[PDB]
């Protein structure tokens, strides 16, 4: 990962307080920062694309980890989801912030040794946030595929942030809401407010917890992403149909259906099949589906675990390839996942984030949460029909970056 790291040359504070959450403030514009993204991708030489191919080995391994860890902390009964480049940057983010301890821990936890004494074996954010940027604009260059993230950095009032804090953040997204509101006096009502305040500029239906934050918190660091994606050649099909949560549960919901020439193949070995459709000339759609729905733990557990070698390519067949129409909500805290990885005060009262503010944060919660929406763009061949739980992964073919993956018990 050499052109991640600092230079020879890259070896060698304005504060301010937000405004209040209350304050009026013109909404997100997602097609202004989705032009913006084109630009950013189309502008990339050959060093940028190099860079891309190496970020995303660093966050595809960290995503995997990470998604094992949300799986053990449990994130509910309709299934899960987790954007590995979401949480890349922020734990990126954080590591721009810290010094050490914390930075070099941070460093570990990315899978990037800290050589001790050693500034060189240090990863630059400023270059990694940049080339993490690249792999999000690749992704988006008809505009079947859209992906927005907004950064809420939540202050207890009185607590300054770091311009140049603010200016790194920039990098990983535009779309950046530093605002203070009262922790303290009643957690539950603040919660409210940070949910409202997120609805009103992004007018996003999310996953809005409403258990309060630690009430001594001084920071709260929360990443938004919200996922677009058309099937070309899908219709929604007449009606609602079944798709069955288990043997006794049903929910009717409307599918989607096309008919292309896509890529799929049945592991008799591990007793899963697996289809590969193309969203776009980059993105590719992964469904993998178990032979019984007993075994989807199993599946999931073998299918996520960094190389994604058993992805086979073998020549494209007509399939008629039916799926439920997804509206997928996830939402949790990075300091559970780490807690359950067993350093549970890597950002924890501990942590040295002096580079924050011009004091040391007490951060309350790490918060990525996610909404992804697949929706329709408008003889004989293969019947691939999931009416039952499957999981699923959006993989980019130039970065190699997994932007999405989750599991799909039910759709709302």
């Amino acid at each position: 990962f050499h052109l991640l790291y600092h230079n020879k040359s890259t070896c060698a504070e304005s504060t301010f307080e937000p405004v209040p959450i209350q304050a009026k403030t013109s909404p997100v514009n997602e097609k202004t920062l989705h032009d913006q993204l084109v630009l950013a991708a189309e502008k990339l030489e050959d060093e940028d694309r190099k860079r891309a191919a190496q970020v995303a080995m660093i966050t595809n391994f960290v995503g995997f980890r990470m998604y094992k860890m949300l799986n053990e902390a449990g994130s509910g009964a309709s299934g899960a989801i987790l954007s590995p480049p979401a949480l890349f940057g922020t734990l990126v983010s954080f590591y721009l912030g810290s010094l050490d301890p914390t930075a070099s821990q941070l460093q570990t936890l990315l899978d990037v040794p800290v050589k001790e004494g050693d500034c060189t074996s240090r990863l630059d954010g400023h270059k990694v946030l940049a080339a993490l940027r690249a792999v999000q604009g690749l992704l988006v260059t008809q505009t079947p595929l859209l992906q927005s993230i907004v950064v809420g950095l939540f202050t207890a009032p009185g607590f300054r942030l770091k311009h140049s804090f603010v200016q790194s953040l920039a990098l990983f997204t535009p779309a950046l809401f530093p605002r203070s509101l009262d922790l303290s006096t009643d957690p539950v009502l603040a919660t409210e407010k940070i949910n409202r305040f997120i609805k009103a500029v992004t007018g996003w239906k999310m996953n809005l917890p409403l258990e309060g934050v630690s009430t001594d918190s001084t920071l709260l660091f929360n990443t938004y992403v919200h996922f677009q994606g058309t099937m070309r050649g899908f219709s929604q099909l007449p009606g609602v149909h079944e798709f069955w949560v288990d043997n006794s549960i049903s929910v009717s919901v409307p599918m989607i259906s096309g008919t292309g020439n896509f890529q799929h193949w049945s592991d008799a070995q591990n007793n899963f099949s697996v289809t590969c459709v193309p969203l776009g000339e980059r993105a590719t759609l992964l469904l993998i589906q178990p032979h019984c729905i007993s075994d989807l733990d199993r599946v999931e557990a073998l299918i996520f675990q960094d190389l994604l070698t058993w992805i086979e390519n073998p020549p494209p067949r007509a399939i008629r390839l039916t799926l439920p129409q997804l509206e997928i909500r996830g939402s949790y805290n990075l300091q559970d996942l780490l807690a359950e990885d067993k350093l549970p005060t890597l950002l924890g009262a501990e942590a040295n984030l002096n580079n924050i503010g011009d004091t040391n944060p007490r951060v309350g919660e790490v918060l990525n949460s996610i909404l992804l929406e697949l929706k329709a763009g408008e003889p004989e061949a293969l019947d691939v029909t999931l009416s039952s739980p499957f999981l699923f992964a959006i993989y980019e073919q130039d970065s190699g970056t997994l932007h999405f993956l989750g599991r799909v018990n039910n759709p709302q």
